């Protein structure tokens, strides 16, 4: 378990990524990097994980990503890919297995249009912790409602189990991490006027890849309390 | 020339797109939609243009794009694609001709990483007209400097004529429209500590596709003055 402890300030930069593997620089509670990890798991890609201490970053980490953000992929050839959506798509193209994005140009364009429908949700999750009372919480539940009703329409129009069709695909993995945190953020009743989106959540937790990666509510709260204090230990909560 | 006049509020929705063509809903001074038009021209795609009056939109236009934004593509099958970058990539995949994005997953990922380096520039252009004096203009030239130095690094690292290699490609077309407006916005000296980016601009204006689409500074100022008054005529400046 200790093997997953994060690298921070003072740590030695890492050696090369071995042939036959790809490396992901990540952080165990980071929903942006969960995306890439979902994709790695669904496609069966052999990989290694380096958790980055995002409150106490290694200086050499900016050599990996000048923005200082996880996730970052690094392969045996020494190529560096960052930005979550870009990492996920790189993996879908570069590796064999289940294709998560469709081949059809239009179908693929739809998945991205849907991604765009969702694009306000991550910064609402952010600003969810600018909320300090029952009033700001009310308003916030509303902002989440207006965005979830956009996704509800897509499911209503298509009448498919998942956003990309009847099978799970990239779009679902790209959005899942923020819905995973909804329960523990006390926002699960924002889906009660979106009955298909609510059924989508339940189908997601049944996906073997989702399920293998889900963080318990308990673990997530531990992380959150420490995150909100700029604690250098947040990243390693539980160890 | 009158053929290019915009459709506004009151206009009849359009008929179907004919077979052998794709339609772009656009606006002649919209840099987001210029992207899609650059791509249409570079790939030699037969198409028709409907200019949308963005200060006085047709109601039926929201049926084309629930966000109400140009550009939107509509094909003969009746499929609808919006968001500029998504339109451009759809076109690159769906149509024959010069491939604007590379086949290599990593090379393609780089183009998108560069796109991401540029992603603050469009809203700086926006906020460029929140500038009302020589002080806010000073600060603004600085904000533009910090972003252009990021692109300068990419050119320094690669030592290529264009951002995607020695040939012009998608990334260049995706960023060009905001650099096109820089002169007329009185920001051309923001490139004077980025000598490669400045040489990139000159090479761009030599590209036959760029050149066929460039709006004169004169035409652009006409548009801007009317835009800044919420004039329903802005869109059709010159006719
Ligand atoms: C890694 C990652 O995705 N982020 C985005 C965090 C968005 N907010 C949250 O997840 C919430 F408040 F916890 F709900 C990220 C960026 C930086 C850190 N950090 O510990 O400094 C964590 C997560
Ligand atoms: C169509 C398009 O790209 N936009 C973005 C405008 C960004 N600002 C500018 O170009 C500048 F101020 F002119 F420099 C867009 C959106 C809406 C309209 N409109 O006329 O309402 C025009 C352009």
């Amino acid at each position: 378990g200790e093997s997953a402890r994060s690298l921070g300030k003072g740590s030695a930069p890492p050696g090369p990524v071995p042939e036959g593997s790809i490396r992901i620089y990540s952080m165990r509670f980071c929903p942006f990097a969960e995306r890439t990890r979902l994709v790695l798991k669904a496609k069966g890609i052999r990989h290694e994980v380096i958790n980055i201490n995002l409150k106490n970053k290694p200086e050499w980490f900016f050599k990996k990503n000048p923005f200082g953000l996880v996730p970052v992929l690094e392969n045996s050839q020494g190529q560096l890919i960052y930005e979550s959506a870009i990492t996920c798509e790189y993996l879908d193209e570069a590796y064999p297995g289940k294709k998560l994005l469709p081949d059809d140009p239009y179908e693929k364009a739809c998945q991205k249009m849907i991604l765009e429908l969702f694009s306000k949700v991550p910064s609402l999750v952010g600003s969810f912790i600018r909320s300090q009372n029952k009033e700001d919480y009310a308003g916030l539940k509303e902002e989440f409602r207006k965005e979830f009703t956009k996704l509800e329409e897509v499911l209503t129009n298509k009448k498919t189990t998942f956003f990309g069709g009847n099978s799970i695909s990239m779009i679902d993995y790209l959005i899942w991490p923020w819905f995973e945190r909804l329960e523990a953020m006390k926002l699960n009743e924002c889906v009660d006027h979106t009955p298909k989106l609510k059924l989508w959540m339940a189908a997601m937790k049944e996906d073997p890849t989702v399920s293998a990666l889900l963080t318990s509510e308990k673990d997530w709260q531990g992380f959150l309390e420490l995150y909100l204090q700029n604690s250098p230990e947040a990243c390693d909560y539980g160890l």
